[PDB]
RNA sequence: GAACCUCCGCCCAUUGCACUCCGGGCGGUGAAGGAGAGGCGCAAGGUUAACCGCCUCAGGUUCC
């Protein structure tokens, strides 16, 4: 019904500072999120449609859940992070589960 | 082995759920001057312009 609240390998963060550059944003996200588990990948775009947002993809769903709870609202580049679970599996995960396309 | 990046900014608009990239406008620096190198296009065309795209490579960084 509301998939953004059902745990997922991938967390969706928005309300990020759009001023920060793509690579710096990716590496700072990794720095703050890697202690919660192994990170398959972190996807950021500076597109009009995708700026201010990032998908952080964990190997273990339990890792996503701990990262979200612990970093909900956390100040990051002067804006409180807003964290959800991704509404659908990231492609790399769909490939693992055998569900891709 | 993989991913991301590789000239420096300003303003306007945007709170947006992607996984092939992709809003608009304006400046500056550098003559060891198209932005790490090569190739190939494309651009440019003299007091000081062009500043881009693709592919390969290199490096930096984060990982496996
Ligand atoms: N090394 C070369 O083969 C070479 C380097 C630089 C120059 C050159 C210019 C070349 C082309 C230009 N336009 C097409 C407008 C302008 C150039 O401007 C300069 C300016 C200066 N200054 C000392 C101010 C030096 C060299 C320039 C060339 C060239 O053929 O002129 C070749
Ligand atoms: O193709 C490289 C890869 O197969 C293996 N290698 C090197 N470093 C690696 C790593 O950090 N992770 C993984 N998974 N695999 C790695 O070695 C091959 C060659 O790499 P080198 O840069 O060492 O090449 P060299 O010519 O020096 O032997
Ligand atoms: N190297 C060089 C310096 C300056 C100029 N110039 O025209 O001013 C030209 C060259 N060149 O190589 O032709
Ligand atoms: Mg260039
Ligand atoms: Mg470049």
């Amino acid at each position: 019904a509301v998939p953004e609240t059902r745990p997922n390998h991938t967390i969706y963060i928005n309300n990020l500072n759009e001023k920060i550059k793509k690579d710096e944003l990716k590496k700072s996200l990794h720095a703050i999120f890697s202690r919660f588990g192994q990170i398959l990948d972190i996807l950021v775009s500076r597109s009009l449609k995708m700026r201010g947002q990032a998908f952080v993809i964990f190997k273990e769903v339990s890792s996503a859940t701990n990262a979200l709870r612990s970093m909900q609202g956390f100040p990051f580049y002067d804006k409180p992070m807003r964290i959800q679970y991704a509404k659908t599996d990231s492609d790399i995960i769909a490939k693992m589960k055998g569900t891709f396309v």
